[PDB]
């Protein structure tokens, strides 16, 4: 995938057993020649490095201070806390979107950071304030956070987003600006229909002509008792219908069950998928039963079965 590129590194080979620093919420991964980054949710937006993608250390933080311009969309948040960052790499340079809000609310604003290498030992290292991209009030009936942005196949990118409200969104992106056209249309493509309506995190990619929509339903941050577990539908237009196994339009509730954990493992969710030759890899956060509820990484080999849908390997 050009914008998540992984060089030639066979995922199913790999002993993906993590070790290190590995706390991490609604994770995502890109790697840079021989080194391996983690962005996650947290101050500044956190992030993680390793050279071989198992030993992972933290690397400090985007943001030391925060913008300015968040208080103008989100003028009550007072903790530092940015939220699920997305990373992709195009035309030579590091796209990094991010979540400003507050916990329960819809005032909410994606921002993006960009910088022209993740190797802090660069000199043209820096992360850019870029600015906002798309954001929510109380009077919309969205929420804008989650980002992800997929390339289709003909080169245009999207970006999807969404959680609770009316659910998963989608909008194209201009290529220079990576941000939508002022008249850009938003469209949404996934709820539960349920009330209150628990999808969020939504991860899009293509594989053989076929976009994938992964999102996250019910529960994230509640420690052993979240209820988080990993969906996916499919469709062969960016804009949908998502459908899942079933025949089941994602926009009422469709959606095939990935991973829902364990007793070990609770609540697995907020998941990124990439690829690289003919495998793939599941990121994710799930909450550690053996230790207090805390969100640890996971990274797991994703199958493809002969009518093309995804599954964990056992
Ligand atoms: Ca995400």
């Amino acid at each position: 995938v050009h914008f998540h590129p992984f060089g030639g590194v066979n995922f199913y080979e790999m002993d993906w057993s993590l070790k290190g620093d590995l706390w991490a919420h609604d994770p995502v991964i890109a790697k840079e020649g021989s080194r391996w980054y983690v962005f996650h949710t947290g101050s500044g937006i956190q992030i993680k490095t390793s050279e071989d993608g198992v030993h992972w250390e933290n690397m400090g933080w985007v943001f030391p201070s925060l913008p300015d311009w968040y208080k103008q969309y989100v003028p009550e948040k007072d903790e530092d806390h940015l939220w699920a960052p997305d990373i992709c790499f195009y035309n030579g340079i590091y796209y990094l979107y991010y979540s400003v809000s507050t916990f329960g609310k819809n005032t909410s604003v994606i921002g993006l950071a960009t910088n022209q290498t993740l190797d802090p030992r660069d000199p043209d290292y820096e992360w850019k304030d870029m600015g906002p991209v798309i954001h929510s009030t109380a009077s919309d009936n969205y929420n804008a956070i989650d980002p992800n942005v997929v390339f289709d196949q003909e080169g245009q990118p999207w970006l999807s987003f969404g959680s609770f409200w009316s659910g998963i969104q989608l909008i194209q992106l201009d290529t220079e600006t990576m941000k939508p056209a002022a008249q850009a249309e938003l469209l949404t493509i996934a709820s539960r229909g349920e009330e209150p309506n628990a999808i969020a995190a939504p991860f899009i990619v293509c594989r053989n002509g076929y976009y994938y929509l992964f999102v996250s339903f019910d529960f994230c941050c509640r420690g052993i008792e979240s209820t988080y577990k990993i969906a996916v539908g499919r469709s062969k237009d960016i804009t949908g219908p998502y459908v899942d196994k079933n025949g089941v339009s994602m926009m009422q509730g469709g959606g095939t069950i990935l991973d829902e954990g364990n007793d070990r493992w609770i609540g697995p969710g907020h998941c990124a998928v990439y690829f690289s030759g003919v495998s793939a890899i599941l990121v994710n956060h799930a909450y550690d039963a053996l230790k207090n509820g805390e969100p640890t990484l996971q990274i797991r080999p994703l199958y493809w079965d002969d009518e093309g849908w995804p599954y964990l390997s056992v």
